[PDB]
């Protein structure tokens, strides 16, 4: 079966999120992995924010989450800034998922929004079946535009 993305080595890219989410001035939304201590995987969260910030900088934070095999529960052990500031809660419903995207909702709202995570392979093109699937599940949904400026490099 597919590898659960969460706990895998590519960098997830945030394609989509419900509006209500939205941060003002956060762009280049990402998670890379950096390590692995027993079920916990450390992945960092990376950004930019655009306001009265230098064009090059790039915002980091981090944080840890675990998965049990075939567990409809994403936990997160975001750190404080993290969850002071962009909102992380400590679990996850898992809509979806396969090798290259996983679709996450909120646990206690009733009206649940959502965040669509790809790899690499889906960020200039989101696959139809995919772009479906998030757009029926999440309530207000926002697509997060394609940008080379959130690549190294160019
Ligand atoms: C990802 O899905 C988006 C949502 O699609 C809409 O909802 C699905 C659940 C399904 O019902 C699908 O058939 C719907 O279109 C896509 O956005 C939609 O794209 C439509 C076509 O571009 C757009 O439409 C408008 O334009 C036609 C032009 O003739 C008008 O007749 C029509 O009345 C609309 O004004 C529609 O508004 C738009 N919906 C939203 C909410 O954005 C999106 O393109 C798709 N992306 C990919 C990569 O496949
Ligand atoms: C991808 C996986 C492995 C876990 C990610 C967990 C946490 C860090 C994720 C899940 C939902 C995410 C949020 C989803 C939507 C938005 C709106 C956007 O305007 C700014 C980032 C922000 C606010 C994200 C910040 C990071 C976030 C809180
Ligand atoms: C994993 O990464 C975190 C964050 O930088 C770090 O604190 C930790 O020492 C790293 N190593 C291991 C094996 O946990």
């Amino acid at each position: 079966t597919p590898s659960m993305p969460a706990i895998n080595t590519q960098t997830l890219y945030l394609a989509g999120h419900s509006s209500k989410l939205f941060e003002r001035n956060v762009g280049c939304v990402k998670t890379r992995y950096l390590n692995q201590t027993g079920d916990w995987v450390t992945r960092s969260l990376i950004y930019v924010f655009t306001f009265d910030t230098e064009p090059w900088v790039t915002q980091a934070g981090a944080f840890q989450v675990k998965w049990e095999p075939y567990s409809p529960l994403l936990r997160v052990k975001a750190s404080d800034y993290v969850r002071d500031n962009l909102g992380a809660k400590p679990d996850y419903f898992i809509r979806t998922y396969d090798n290259d995207f996983l679709l996450l909702s909120d646990l206690k709202e009733v009206r649940s929004t959502c965040s669509l995570w790809v790899t690499l392979k889906y960020v200039d093109r989101i696959p139809e079946t995919i772009n479906r699937t998030f757009y029926t599940i999440c309530p207000d949904p926002v697509p997060v535009p394609f940008d080379e400026r959130c690549y190294p490099g160019g």
